[PDB]
Parts: C-alpha cells; sequence; structure tokens
C-alpha cells in the first residue's frame, strides 16, 4: 500500500549497437519508460539553457558531460512518472555517471542490471553512417564516431565491467537483424519477471 519504487535498467552499449531501436520495442511491449540521456542532452540543449552550448560541444566530440547535468535531467524525468519502471539509455557511461547516480538515486529506485548489446565496431560505423544520412545528429560522421569509439573503450567498458563483477550485466549480442536481437530482449525480460 507503499507505492513501490521504480525498477531501472540501465541500457548500455557502444555507439550504434541499438539501444534506442530495442528500447523502443520493450517500451512497446512491457510499458517501461525509455529514457535516452543522450535525448535529454539534445533536448536540453535545443531550448537554449545556460549549459546548452557546453553540450552541443562535447556531443560533437564524444565527451561525456558533467554528470550534475545529466543526472538532473535523468531524475526530474523519472519523478514526472510515478508508478512507471524506466529503461535508462546510455548511462552510466563512466565512474562519475554512476557515482552521481547511486549519490542522487540508489534511495528512489531499485537498479536491476545493465543490459549490454555486443556490437563489432565496424558494424557500430556503418549503422551510424547510415542514420547519419537522415538523424540530423551533430555526431553521425566518421570524426565524431570515432570519438565516441575511443570515450566509450577507455571510459564506459570499466563501469561494464564494475557491475559484471555483481553479477549485474546481461549481455545480448547484437550483431544479427533486428528482430533476432528483440527476440532475445523479449525473452530476457519475461525470465525476469517484467
Ligand atoms: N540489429 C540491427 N541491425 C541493423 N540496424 C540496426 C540494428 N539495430 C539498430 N539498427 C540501426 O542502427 C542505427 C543505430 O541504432 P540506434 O538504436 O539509434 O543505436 P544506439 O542508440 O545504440 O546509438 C539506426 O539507424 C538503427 O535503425
Ligand atoms: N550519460 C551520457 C550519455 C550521453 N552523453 C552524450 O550524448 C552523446 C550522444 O549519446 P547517445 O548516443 O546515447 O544518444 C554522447 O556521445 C555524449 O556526448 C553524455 O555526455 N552522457
Ligand atoms: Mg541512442
Amino acid at each position: 500500500m507503499e507505492k513501490s519504487k521504480p525498477n531501472v535498467v540501465f541500457v548500455l552499449g557502444g555507439p550504434g549497437s541499438g539501444k534506442g531501436t530495442q528500447c523502443a520495442n520493450i517500451v512497446r511491449d512491457f510499458g517501461w519508460v525509455h529514457l535516452s540521456a543522450g535525448d535529454l542532452l539534445r533536448q536540453e540543449q535545443q531550448s537554449g539553457s545556460k549549459d546548452g552550448e557546453m553540450i552541443a560541444t562535447m556531443i560533437k566530440n564524444g565527451e561525456i558531460v558533467p554528470s550534475i547535468v545529466t543526472v538532473k535531467l535523468l531524475k526530474n524525468a523519472i519523478d514526472a512518472n510515478q508508478g512507471k519502471n524506466f529503461l535508462v539509455d546510455g548511462f552510466p557511461r563512466n565512474e562519475e555517471n554512476n557515482n552521481s547516480w547511486e549519490e542522487n538515486m540508489k534511495d528512489f529506485v531499485d537498479t536491476k542490471f545493465v543490459l549490454f548489446f555486443d556490437c563489432p565496431e565496424e558494424v557500430m560505423t556503418q549503422r551510424l553512417l547510415k542514420r547519419g544520412e537522415s538523424s540530423g545528429r551533430s555526431d553521425d560522421n566518421i570524426e565524431s564516431i570515432k570519438k565516441r569509439f575511443n570515450t566509450f573503450n577507455v571510459q564506459t567498458k570499466l563501469v561494464i565491467d564494475h557491475y559484471n563483477k555483481f553479477d549485474k550485466v546481461k549481455i545480448i549480442p547484437a550483431n544479427r537483424d533486428v528482430n533476432e536481437v528483440y527476440n532475445d530482449v523479449e525473452n530476457l525480460f519475461k525470465s525476469m519477471g517484467f
């Protein structure tokens, strides 16, 4: 008769590994709320806050924005959606992200696991150049794309390694057709009781 705290699943994977694509399917079939941290950041810069032109520059360069900004945006969205569960997509991307989540949120949510989509960089590059023909995203060009790989490699893989220490990573290989990947995603969420 108390309201349950939201379940949260971090969704990680390289740029273009299919996080946003698979999250939309989970929203559709499970009724979770999909929060793409990168999306929220693109919105925050959209209508031009203080932090707006900082976010533009860092996104173009594949850099991780200060966590005070990102975690605030996530927390606001989450607080606006009482009684829902959340797919937190593309976060945490480094140790600062994770610590700031822990400090702001751990009292408020049950973060269940990291869903990690494993994909070859070569395949990710091709998807992103394809997405780049119509996305109008400032980071879907080869210069940005390789900077995004280095950030993922240097900062993000350590976070995924951290969660795997505690058995909190579910890996779904993503180098297949989108329905073959989703079949596995949908089976995973069902087996996890969602
Ligand atoms: N399994 C897949 N096979 C081929 N294309 C895919 C697959 N998953 C997603 N895509 C395409 O790859 C691009 C990147 O997908 P997206 O979900 O935006 O990635 P992410 O959020 O991980 O950066 C999009 O054009 C998307 O339609
Ligand atoms: N936790 C996060 C998530 C996204 N980002 C920024 O948004 C950019 C785009 O992220 P997405 O590909 O997940 O939309 C990232 O490359 C990075 O510059 C961030 O700075 N912090
Ligand atoms: Mg995305």
